[PDB]
């Protein structure tokens, strides 16, 4: 009763955009599009954005200008995650090393989930509202730069068409990170306990907020199912990346997180 009440204020304290703001935004009461360079490096000139330019790695090519955009925003939503997983309180009784099993593999997953709050059809939010990169522009960027993001937005529509909100996603990214399937974890019956109490959590507050839903607690394990299918082809991707574009730098924390899956 208290426990969703207390996961959901970590949720609303450590990440810095709700479904709700970003709903408003992309329905209306205007956000700067991104569809070519010309605008992209308008929005560069222009918008407001966390990583100032001057702090990614050096220029190479608007590929690989859009893939280092991308691993600033995937490496502050992994530090975002790492204060909301702390703001459990059985998390933070769990030995360190089994806190990062935790977010080695459940951080990607996470972040999908969080990705379909900003994402429409036709593209999604970047530069915290500010801007909306189109989903075509993506497609237009060279290979393989042109094929990570699209089985994100075949996720994202299908996650949306569930109509979740604010405290539903709280508890279902918490159950997420605190999951005992992770390879390596020291104490596996400890963080199933703190996953049962997740998921009695998220059953109990999805009858309460969404009494008329057919069969919503299933349906979002199997979501979390899928979501770890996404991952695997999203380390893979990368590590091909790795491979074929030998002069594009993969931050050393992603490079840890795909280093085995
Ligand atoms: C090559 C490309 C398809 C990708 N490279 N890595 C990907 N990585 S991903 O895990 O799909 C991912 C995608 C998008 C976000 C926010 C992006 N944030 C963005 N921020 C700014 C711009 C920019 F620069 F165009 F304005 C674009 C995006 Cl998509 C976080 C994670 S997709
Ligand atoms: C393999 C996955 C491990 C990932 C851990 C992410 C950790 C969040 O670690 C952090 O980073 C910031 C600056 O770098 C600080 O301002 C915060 O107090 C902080 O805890």
């Amino acid at each position: 009763k208290a426990f969703s009440k207390h996961i959901y204020n970590a949720y609303l304290k450590n990440f810095n955009m709700t479904k709700k703001k970003a709903r408003s935004i992309l329905t209306g009461k205007a956000p700067f599009v991104i569809h070519d360079i010309e605008t992209l490096w308008q929005a560069e000139k222009g918008l407001v954005w966390k990583q100032l330019v001057n702090g990614l790695p050096p220029y190479k090519e608007i590929s690989v200008h859009v893939f280092y955009r991308c691993q600033c925003t995937t490496v502050e939503t992994v530090r975002e995650l790492t204060e909301f997983a702390k703001s459990i309180p059985s998390f933070s009784s769990l030995f360190l090393n089994d806190q990062v099993t935790l977010l080695k593999y459940g951080v990607h997953e996470a972040i999908f989930a969080m990705l379909a709050s900003i994402v429409n059809k036709d593209g999604l939010l970047v530069a915290n509202g500010s801007g909306f990169v189109t989903r075509e522009f993506l497609r237009s960027l060279r290979k393989p730069f042109s094929d990570i993001i699209e089985p994100k937005f075949e996720f994202a529509v299908k996650f949306n068409a569930l109509e979740l909100d604010d405290s539903d996603l709280a508890l279902f990214i918490a159950a997420i990170i605190l999951c005992g399937d992770r390879p390596g974890l020291m104490n596996v019956p400890r963080v199933e306990a703190i996953q049962d109490t997740i998921l009695r959590a998220l059953e109990f507050h999805l009858q309460a907020n969404h009494p008329d839903a057919q069969y919503l607690f299933p349906k979002l394990l199997q979501k979390m199912a899928d979501l770890r299918q996404l991952v695997t082809e999203h380390a893979q991707m990368m590590q091909r990346i790795k491979k074929t574009e030998t002069e594009t730098s993969l931050h050393p924390l992603l490079q840890e997180i795909y280093k085995d899956m």
